[PDB]
């Protein structure tokens, strides 16, 4: 925990009367940063997190046909995800033999965890070691590739990611679960953001809290014969409404260029959808 | 530590493509919020901190003639400082009998701590109970009055406050200690901000770390026959350069209207200088 001093660093002075970005909201109303290109000096952040010998776990599920996405996912993670930091990939699959042999950089390891042919929330919270092995957990979809830097700027006790389809939408248009019979229910007059289920994370403790809560809520819904409109994403949205994230990632971090192009407000496309279905 | 769910709340939706403030920097390059009016929803923050039964300690020194400032300081603190939260004032003085009898709101207490006729840094770190009694410490000058809200928006593990004289200045003009013989030395090409010694704080653990480090550095300087240009403020600046604060308060939180007026960029003057000397 004790944090040693940063070394001398030479970098541009932040200027108080000059915003980093004037086109987007860069802090939430509960004083959580919203992470966009131009808001962070990665050299400062890399120093801070390296001085703590930070280890990041990345969970990814590749079940049935989705094992086909692992090669590009992992090879591009090696180019772009937390480079220079300690990384432990946890690949959950029903086909351990189908996991591609991917060459890893130093300080990085991969574990194949076999699961049977609620699953993600249940598996992350009560199956999965994480408390002993990593400091932060990052939980992502596999049908994706990294194209640009995804680094320690995302790390914080709890984060969600703005869904690329809805970041400009008003809350009444968000596809929250709207049936009061569901544990994921959010009224039309509530909601901060629509977070996508495909990229969330935080400290191990906070991710375990989130995934446990979502799993429990999904079990209640199952017992009551209701399934939320967007499954675990609906529950994730309910949890993050009631437990505010300490950072929010911009849609740079979860994008679909085929569907949504490359808007001016995105200076980088960092982690992007690969064609499926 | 475990955080219960927030209740349902009705408030304006934050809009991603609408900044709260376009005239000022609202996040540092290490992703610490810079606290300005318009950046926070105090209802959300009050809920979050009340659900933790947060207790805030406020330290203030009133030695020799400065005991005269206590009445206005404390009476205005009662109107504006952390109202609704648990507050423990710690008044350090050489004249306990000169401390005014100030009426306090419920959930608020005051302790008079006698000291002899480095003192603040040494006293806060190794004399002073804080770990047992409060969650956060806020350390301020006494030659001041509260005019507007100062609340839980400031609370974070470690914060400093932008000096009202220098928030628009370039770093070469900052009055950092510039002699390499001083522990407080900062070269002309380093520095983020010029923080004022008159308002800093954080968790008890981080404030004890800061004050211990500054006290130790000041003792080294004394042993070497050098006194930093701005005394404890010079050391505070060195510490916060090397240990980045997790929030930075805007000059709303430390202002002198006689000297600097009321610029457009300040929507509120919250904690202001009273004439002295
Ligand atoms: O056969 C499979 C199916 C899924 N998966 C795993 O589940 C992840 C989500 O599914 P998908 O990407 O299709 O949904 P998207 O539309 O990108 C993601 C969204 O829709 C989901 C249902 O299809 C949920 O509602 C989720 O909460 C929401 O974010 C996928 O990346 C794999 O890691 C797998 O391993 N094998
Ligand atoms: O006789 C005294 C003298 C001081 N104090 C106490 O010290 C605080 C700082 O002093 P002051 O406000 O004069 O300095 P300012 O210019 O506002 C504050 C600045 O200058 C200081 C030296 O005068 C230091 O350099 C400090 O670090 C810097 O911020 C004052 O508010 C009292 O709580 C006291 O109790 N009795
Ligand atoms: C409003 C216009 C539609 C914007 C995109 C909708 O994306 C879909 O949103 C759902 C919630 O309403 C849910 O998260 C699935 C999501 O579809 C996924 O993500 C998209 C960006 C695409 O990559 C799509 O293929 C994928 O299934
Ligand atoms: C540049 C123009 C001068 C701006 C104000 C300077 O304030 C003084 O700054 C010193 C560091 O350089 C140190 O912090 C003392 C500070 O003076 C205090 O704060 C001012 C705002 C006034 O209230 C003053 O009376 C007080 O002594
Ligand atoms: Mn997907
Ligand atoms: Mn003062």
């Amino acid at each position: 925990e004790f944090m040693v001093s940063l070394p001398r660093m030479v970098y541009p002075q932040p200027k108080v009367l000059t915003p980093c970005r004037k086109d987007v909201l860069v802090v939430t109303p509960w004083l959580a940063p919203i992470v966009w290109e131009g808001t962070f000096n990665i050299d400062i952040l890399n120093e801070q997190f390296r001085l703590q010998n930070t280890t990041i776990g990345l969970t990814v599920f590749a079940i049935k046909k989705y094992v086909a996405f692992l090669k590009l996912f992992l090879e591009t993670a090696e180019k772009h995800f937390m480079v220079g930091h300690r990384v432990h990939y946890y690949v959950f699959t029903d086909q351990p033999a189908a996991v591609p042999r991917v060459t890893l950089g130093t300080g990085r390891q991969l574990s194949v965890l076999e699961v049977r042919a609620m699953r993600r929330m249940e598996m992350i919270s009560f199956c999965e070691r994480f408390l002993s092995e990593v400091d932060y957990l990052v939980c992502v979809d596999v049908d994706m590739e990294f194209r640009d830097h995804v680094g320690v700027e995302i790390l914080t006790p709890l984060f969600g990611t703005l869904h690329p389809g809805f970041y400009g939408s008003s809350r009444e248009a968000f596809t929250y679960e709207r049936r009061p019979q569901s544990q994921a229910y959010i009224p039309k007059d509530e909601g901060d953001f629509y977070y996508m289920g495909a990229f969330f994370g935080g400290s191990v403790q906070e991710v375990q809290r989130l995934t446990r809560a979502c799993h429990q809520a999904m079990m209640v819904d199952q017992a009551n014969g209701i399934e939320a409109v967007w499954h675990d994403e609906s529950h994730l949205n309910k949890y993050l409404l009631r437990h505010k994230p300490t950072k929010v990632l911009s849609p740079e971090y979860l994008w679909d260029q085929q569907l949504l192009g490359w808007p001016a407000v995105l200076r980088k496309l960092r982690f992007t959808a690969v064609p499926k279905n």
